[PDB]
């Protein structure tokens, strides 16, 4: 029979987790024991909330969905930026937060944990603005309903939701969880609607030759990245990925011809964007950055927009269009489109240039170790790229087919990283997984390497050292872009903590040329019983021309005069 | 080519709405000539926000959706109440308001109809506690999407909606709707849930003879009446219903043995639920009102709990199971189980006692109007019951199959019922539409019947006047208990305004005995032309036996001490 | 010793309530209760919760402050509407819902009268967001700490505040109140702040010799009236009032110039605020009604604007000077500056002009209407003016000194100024109330007259009958502009009752010339014992210059298009 805390486990369990994250809290203990009832998923620790929740962020992009438990106040206010993080990344993370011992409200006690008046909904009011769904269960009969509801409701919407749950109630009887294939039940495209939807797209593009595809970063949220290959290979036009979207299509495919991104775009693609006739937009998200600040909008006349739960195209809108259902269907309809391919081929642009192996022993250059980390990339790597230059160090790096980039560019946390790369490695432990970090970035979140060590994943840190030069440094220049200096390298021995209570396998290297930079590698690839944080240490000023176009657009757009 | 109004306004007319119900102001005008440019729906006005609310309120129960258009704040906030209403009543309400010019956010500006600051989100954020879905539109790009949401959503959920139109963006272009199906558009049951809540339910019942179905008040908006019938029909079992499920099963059917609503059910049947081996509730609400002030509670260990999206039996809890196909799928699979109806009958509890005709020159009495409305029901009949004394009338009433009652079980908002009627009316003319309310509620809400006389609908209201006599007068009184009389019946002449700009066929009638009651609604029922208003003359402390049982009981759970933490 | 309930009942009595406003529900019949054991002040019924609200609004500008007492969800969420008028309005209004049983939190219950789910935070929630402070009491010990939080800051705020509280607490023992002075304990104003702004004032209008001063609507909240009278009287200057603020200053002081406000100010007035040198606006609200349209704005560069807790003055900001000991600390200061008031004289603008004695037999006119209720006012005469022609008729009229007009400009709630006017005569009988009123807006709140005739209220209502007719019939004509013409006159007997169960004294009369007119008013005057409703007909398009001027400008604001980020 079940519990309420089983019964969540369960539910957990049936949706594919095989870990859910958690800090202990003495609101959340006896639900914390429930859930460790359920031996078909492990408990995972962190060392803050804000930690914990970015771990499970890391982790659905891993897995598709996660779950963290935190405490009441203590444990659920700082998850809430992370769980913002989720919903703006449209990732499916279950926050359950301990809750008030039951017997507590309109009773007029204070309780400790909370901000010192007798009512306790606040924690549920906030969590109302950042997730799809939010529930509190004071009574065990209702949690059954409650747990059900916000778990379909996550998977369907792909975003976050927020539970919380008596502290007093997880180890009381409730009833027991039906089949699993209720949870992800979900409506089938409308029949009429998702034809009709085909069949305006080929009139739409019946006298426009030049057909571009642009493929945004709500691809994956949309389950539509396979579909969006095979309608590509039947549409023969050229295929461009906006930033966001790095890796959502196979580089290796003969119509993709790069990134999309205003005037930081591969060479030839703006002008292959620009000469298009019709541009078929999947899933996007324009936003200030992915639009250059509001420099690079698709032309309205020319966009067919499919979005992942519809359609507007040719001056009509089509609800209730699955995006996975509406490729799936033109690859089957559409006729061969050619002509922005062509375009794009007779501009002789060339390949994006990228530097020459440089001399092993010169000082460490950007440049230098991006070609280092792009020749680690193989078909089984993930790479995790941090807010900052790491963004366009991976953005230039050509993935081969199966090899992953993680980006948040949406939210865009600093720090995020470290969590993420923590919970994405527990929940792909068979990848090369990589970290890309700035020196500033790194020391948000530090400590959550120190779990890598405990579950001993391979991560290979690579955190740049250029003594927090960021691209404000350039543009907005002040005291507050200059950081304090740390031996990040001997930050792994102290995460260690070799000759103490217990143990750890992390290794901590320095690299200032690029012949101390191949050596750390190597070293890297060889410790499998921990991760290896490669401290390089590169000048201030060395970032990439991508960073310094595209910077100085964003902060032009930022801070634009009122208008009356 | 589109607008954002006439985009609003398609969506409307495809999901079946015949009108809409607005109340003009300066934030909705040009809204509202854009929706009146779609010549597939009638645009309704009402008195005041409030009633427009409660008007599309009714209006939803005859077709099963409906919309109401009103102004920033002013017009909002009051029809929230209304709003809340629909919600508790699980009704797709759309609320639509106008809002400020989109110019006029994060200006510095302080605008008319607002509370004197400069920020606007307050309505929409006041809107999210009692709505499915909400939205703001500011901009014409973000309309279609904005609109479509929030209808699919009512539809889907059967609950109201909220919606805000800058005032300046109504006219401006936008994208064109795509096919009407995309908003009914809802996920099928999940087969193995729906398959494995079946098997669970028979196995439950299986070494359990006594089997009783309770029908509840959520079943018309799970859309499974008929599959109700079916399945009651396979079991043989004995059905009751709960008291604001009147109507939603057929009473003539030969499994129905009335009522169930603790010690004011009808004859015999709690006994019969009291017996049950098992008890198939179908979509219920059990709050303090429905289980006799918590103490008519099923036995969680009978219980088979189907909700309108799930089922709960045998200790397991299935969602993604649709009410309607667990009904047809069980009603394919069960075998007959006769055993509580037959207890039913055995017990020789005869039926529910009722008074005979009076002598039609004696005073009147509440009894010999309650036999004489509920002469009147025919198939085609629906009544309008307020909450009150009348309540407990139609709850008595032996309706002929197609007979239609319409209860405010869960929201209770007195007043509710003439512009429910209203709302009604315009939406079912072909019916016999007859409203039951008592003075004191009518008063709420009385200048709507003006509306029912502006579109000449036939609604025959029969107001109650016992001198605002209710409960409370004798389980707890007080001087807040007492109201002011008014002349109802010359309030139809004053609705009129005949000698004046306009014209009206409404009629007023006085009833002070059995026989004049009789002939005032011969007249009424001859008025083809307006309202007929009926002011009945019963003398204080003349009500049900059951709403006095019924209140005792409600008022001890209310006031019931703090219990110590 | 006290209860939850006669504490509420001794703090509303200190702060000097003689009457509260109440409408009955389960969720507070025991307060009530409680409430009415304090014999201090009168419980006052209203049909519905909107109209309770704004009787309570109306109530509160006559004696400074008012309380409502409704139930839950049903009850509170129409009356929010009111309460968000109170806000606008500055108003302190305290709102009292009932709530449930306390021992229904967190207990899975399900309740009537919520929205069919087991948590009842939601109608706080909603509460906050149009309220100064929002409390709910689930426990007798509570009570004393909240009760006193919200009435201190309503007070302090000048606005409204809500409360709730559990119902089986309401009889519960709590502390006792200490004295009332507590409740109206304030800061006094910064020293060397109130010094410094007074300082900065005169080196501002040093070198500028026309300053014309400007009064606002605010100027009432901050008791600042007497003190804008003292420093005027010492600066000499020309003084105006902005026209949410009409009778807020005395109309027979030689320095008052008439109404400012933009293209419909008073001849001279328009001219004279572009020529000052230095605007010294008092407690000003600045919206786009009282700007017409954004059309009207003062010169930043000339302004000195004197909150009602703050001062901005020669580019500096001075919180914490209350304005009445700002203006007070002004006129001992300040040196003669007649500059603005010389120039205005100077224009021999002459007065407004007004229309003469009509033909007593011709066709009733707008204008004639006017003349005539014009000649009604007195020292101890209260004209509430509802939202429309209405404003603008009142806005016309010369004040005799003491004589007040009730605007409700920021809010702006049609159908406001029946229940307002009401809730005045409830707490002011000793004067002369007048209700100025059009027929579309009396139809959304009629049913409180039949209040007025319960109290025996002589309130004078002049309903202007013009079918309808509004501004918006010119400027933005459409069907929802039209309504269902009633006959108002005849209203009044249906309230009376007479032959009923109880009686009424009110007389309702029609006049379709100034000759009946004149008759009617007399009758009207005459009777003692209840309200006189004058129905008096006049034709469409016949409204004032004021409002066609006035009205296209605002509506040219509000359909400006949006600008393209």
């Amino acid at each position: 029979s079940y519990t309420v805390g089983t019964y969540l486990a369960e539910r957990l369990v049936q949706i594919g987790l095989k870990h859910h994250f958690a800090v202990a809290g003495d609101y959340n203990l006896v639900l914390l024991d429930n859930l460790l009832l359920n031996k078909n998923m492990e408990q995972v620790y962190c060392c803050n909330e804000l930690n914990c929740g970015f771990s499970a962020e890391g982790y659905a992009r891993a897995k598709g969905a996660a779950a963290a438990v935190v405490t009441y106040s203590v444990g659920a206010l700082s998850a809430f930026d992370a769980i913002g993080g989720a919903y703006a990344e449209n990732l499916p993370v279950i926050l359950i937060s301990g809750a008030p011992n039951n017997n507590d409200h309109a009773a007029g006690h204070v309780l400790h944990h909370a901000l010192g008046k007798t009512d306790y909904h606040y924690q549920l009011e906030m969590a109302k603005n950042i997730t799809a769904a939010a529930e509190a269960i004071y009574t065990p009969e209702e949690a059954p309903a409650k747990i059900d509801h916000v778990i379909k409701t996550a998977l369907r919407e792909k975003k976050p939701v927020y539970l919380e749950i008596a502290c007093n109630i997880a180890s009381m009887p409730c009833a027991a969880p039906g089949p699993a294939s209720a949870l992800f039940n979900d409506e089938a495209s409308d029949e009429a609607s998702l034809n009709a939807a085909v069949e305006e797209t080929l009139k739409f593009i019946a006298n426009r030759d030049k057909v571009a595809v642009l493929v945004g970063s709500k691809l994956r949220a949309a389950g539509a990245e396979e579909a969006a290959v095979k309608f590509a290979d039947a549409l023969g036009g050229a295929v461009a990925t906006m930033a966001a979207a790095k890796s959502f299509f196979p580089e290796e495919n003969p119509h993709y011809i790069g990134t999309s991104w205003g005037e930081v775009s591969y060479p030839g693609v703006e002008k292959t964007m620009k000469e298009a006739d019709a541009v078929i937009a999947l899933a996007p998200v324009f936003n200030d950055y992915s639009t250059t600040g509001w420099t690079d909008i698709p032309d309205p006349k020319k966009l067919v927009l499919a979005e992942p739960r519809s359609v507007v195209v040719n001056g009509i809108r089509f609800p209730s269009v699955h995006l996975k259902d509406y490729l799936t269907r033109l690859a089957q309809k559409v006729s061969k489109k050619t002509g922005a391919l062509d375009f794009f081929k007779s501009l002789n642009a060339g390949e994006l240039k990228k530097a020459a192996p440089a001399d092993p022993s010169a000082p460490l250059v950007n440049a230098e170790i991006a070609r280092q980390v792009e020749a680690l990339l193989t078909p089984n790597t993930t790479v995790i790229a941090e807010t900052g230059d790491s963004w366009f160090n991976a953005q230039r790096m050509k993935l081969p087919n199966g090899a992953r980039v993680e980006y948040e560019m949406q939210w865009g946390h600093i720090g995020w990283s470290v969590p993420a790369a923590f919970g994405y490695a527990v929940g792909a432990p068979e990848r090369r997984n990589i970290l890309m970090v700035g020196d500033g970035s790194f020391q948000l979140t530090a400590q959550e390497v120190a779990q890598m060590v405990r579950l001993k994943l391979p991560v290979i840190i690579f955190l740049i050292n250029n003594y927090g030069y960021t691209i404000e440094v350039m543009i907005h220049d002040g005291p507050y872009n200059n950081i304090k200096n740390w031996d990040y390298a001997g930050l792994m021995e102290v995460f260690n903590g070799n000759g103490g209570y217990d143990s750890g396998a992390g290794k901590g290297l320095k690299a200032k040329t690029g012949g101390e930079l191949a050596e750390a590698i190597k070293v890297a690839l060889a410790n499998t019983d921990g991760p290896t944080l490669i401290e390089c240490f590169i000048g201030r000023e060395d970032c990439t021309e991508e960073l310094v176009k595209w910077g100085k657009r964003v902060a032009a757009a930022n801070s634009r005069k009122p208008v009356n």
